[PDB]
């Protein structure tokens, strides 16, 4: 249940956070562009095609990155502890 | 056998996925450009020189990223559990 | 106490290092721009919107990256060893 | 001795690989620019300021990325197995 609780809140961020981003950012004008940026930021790829200019968007992006690196550590723990037990 | 099964399906993506990408994307016009992008997307480097514009290409890129971060966790588990035994 | 000591020195960098960066770099002209770059460099996202041109800034950025990848490994160890105990 | 052998070959790549890169790439014209790119590629940051255009440089960059993600897994294993034993 510990793994499911960590991914459900992560999936919600990658779905809920792209919604306000469209309105506050002058570069983003629709949800598909913000959703694509969300995946890119959450997977720590960062192409640089879409970048938050406003400080409000930069604070929101920092949360996505902090939860993005934590997601990598959560997936790693799901495989590492799976073979360590037996 | 668990590690080999996870990497063979990963290598398959970085080989098969660059093929449709060339045709659907107007930016990519040849396989060497799409293959280079595939490694960059999988290793979670993301330079931003090659970016999927079409939504079809963006969905395909998301799979490459999800399997890309999972690959990092698979390589980490291969070293962490190796010394954990003894 | 081992985890707290590793993150307090990390957070210190993402707070202290953006200060000299503003003065030595001609691209950066204020702290909010350098602070945003610091989080992006530490989380290993790297958009490329802000880049160190001077060699002094490039040496400082390398420390942020080395401590950035070490931070990913520290968060992973905090979850992997948590369930490994029992 | 296992950890030292993995980092000495990695440090060598980030020092030796930037040397041929300067000559084969028309974008790179000196060692400090190629050395900066090497750190960026090895730490999986990828700003996109410096990108390999030639296929020769793209093959060399792929090795740096494969050894770059493996370096993250090596540093993680050095901390995870340090607390797991006791
Ligand atoms: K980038
Ligand atoms: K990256
Ligand atoms: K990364
Ligand atoms: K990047």
């Amino acid at each position: 249940n510990g793994l499911n609780r960590f991914l459900m809140i992560f999936v919600l961020l990658v779905i809920i956070i792209p919604v306000p981003m469209v309105f506050i950012e002058p570069e983003i004008n629709n949800y598909p562009d913000a959703l694509w940026w969300a995946i890119v930021t959450a997977t720590t790829v960062g192409y640089g095609d879409i970048v938050p200019v406003t400080p409000i968007g930069r604070i929101l992006a920092s949360i996505m990155m902090l939860f993005g690196i934590a997601f990598i550590g959560m997936i790693t723990s799901t495989i590492t502890n799976f073979f360590r037990c037996k």
